[PDB]
């Protein structure tokens, strides 16, 4: 049984490079919530693996022109990876091209901004054009706005799209920095906002959740590993290990 | 200027009877997040007040037979109170009969159950008839299910409705006890689940948020106080006082 190739993406505290004085090798080079999850999956299901960072640095979205996918989603479609273990949102459009396990974490889209301001909701941001706002390019949040039919979200996308290169960023980290250095509000996932606000007393979530979704392990469509992984995840959930993992990495 | 009559309801940690070795009088007889909020409103807007407990002990729903409202909603409609300061959900159906200030807290409907079970979502509950589940009678959660057109929620309401007397309860506290003593799952608001799971290590939230809403101060339709209260709440939110109040009562 050859090792499985697992694609992922850098994103604290799910996946990060492990720091050490002595040279690190193999799977020990990475750490995080998803790295701990992957380890548990491997021993419960009996497989060895190698971690690969998604080459184009993206989560995954479909191209308007050629309709092709990119990111981790595309790597799965082309069989360049056996699994995708990262904070990968389970979405209807993605389910048309790849398979997902049951979710290992639930969350929703929300807003990150500085505290001490009069902005209290997405409506407050959408009714003005002075304060800029955006999201991670080629990710699930950007896609949510791009496909939304809800007036407020639809005009917010018209805004983002018209200033795409200035307001859509390559990573959550870039988005956080943009919030701390300019009149900018960032649309990101609640679980990540929780982590961020706990470490930056000047930041806060604005309003509640704009939607509801979950993170799941991705596999190429038809993979025999998808149902096995769901079994492993449910077991970890039931015994309280996923809760323990969240507490460990979020604190 | 006569003092305002403020209706509310017993619900920890928003409203509870204050304990003391010595006799308590007037507004000092109560305490909680909503009691602190009410005090702040009174000094910012300049009014005196008296706290009243909703007489029929309900939040508010429309009667299936005669369409009449009950609970705090009805006390506002009948002008038995000037304001309703409690964890009162801002809903479309309620907005048709009373007015609400902007939200002072955001939340969503979710599931409370024992940990260590294979139940992981509302779907896991809806696909079986053994484990019973319910909600607070005449509250926003019940109304959400009664009016939902979403298949899963629609079949869950059919279930609750068909066993109404056995599964709907008079209070969140009754629901919590039902969960701790029988094979029962309880549909309640996330902010309350947060408080409960923090004090009962054997309980946990199941799945994510089923919907998104907020709590606001209610007033009789057309009341000149509604816009004034919104101004007060936004001020408290911006200065971080609402955040401080949440941390104080949830810990
Ligand atoms: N977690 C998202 C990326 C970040 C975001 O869209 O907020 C995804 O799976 O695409
Ligand atoms: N907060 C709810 C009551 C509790 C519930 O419905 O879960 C209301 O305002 O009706």
């Amino acid at each position: 049984n050859r090792s499985l190739i697992v694609t992922t993406i850098l994103e604290e505290p799910y996946v990060l490079f492990k720091k050490s004085d002595k040279p690190l090798y193999g799977n020990d080079r990475f750490e995080g919530y998803c790295i701990d999850l992957l380890r548990e999956l491997s021993t419960i299901l009996g497989f060895t693996y190698e971690i690969r960072l998604v080459e184009d640095g993206k989560y995954g979205a479909q191209d308007d022109v050629n309709g092709q996918w990119n990111g981790m989603v595309r790597e799965l479609i082309d069989h360049k990876a056996d699994l995708a273990v990262a904070p990968l949102a389970i979405t209807y459009v993605r389910e048309k091209v790849i398979d997902f396990s049951k979710p290992f974490m639930t969350l929703g889209i929300s807003i990150l901004y500085r505290k001490g301001t009069p902005i209290d909701s997405a409506d407050d941001l959408a009714k003005q054009t002075k304060i800029e706002y955006g999201a991670v390019e080629d990710g699930a949040t950007m896609t949510f706005f791009k496909k939304s039919k809800i007036s407020t979200y639809d005009k917010m996308w018209a805004f983002m799209s018209s200033r795409r290169q200035s307001v859509l960023v390559k990573s959550n980290e870039e988005g956080i920095q943009r919030v701390l250095t300019s009149d900018y509000a960032f649309l990101m996932e609640s679980t990540t906002i929780e982590f961020v606000t706990q470490r930056n007393c000047n930041l806060t979530q604005i309003g509640g959740l704009i939607d509801s979704k979950g993170y799941g392990v991705g596999t190429p469509m038809g993979s025999p590993y998808r149902d096995k992984i769901t079994i492993a995840i449910l077991q970890l959930q039931e015994e309280g290990k996923l809760h323990m993992m969240k507490e460990k990495w979020w604190r």
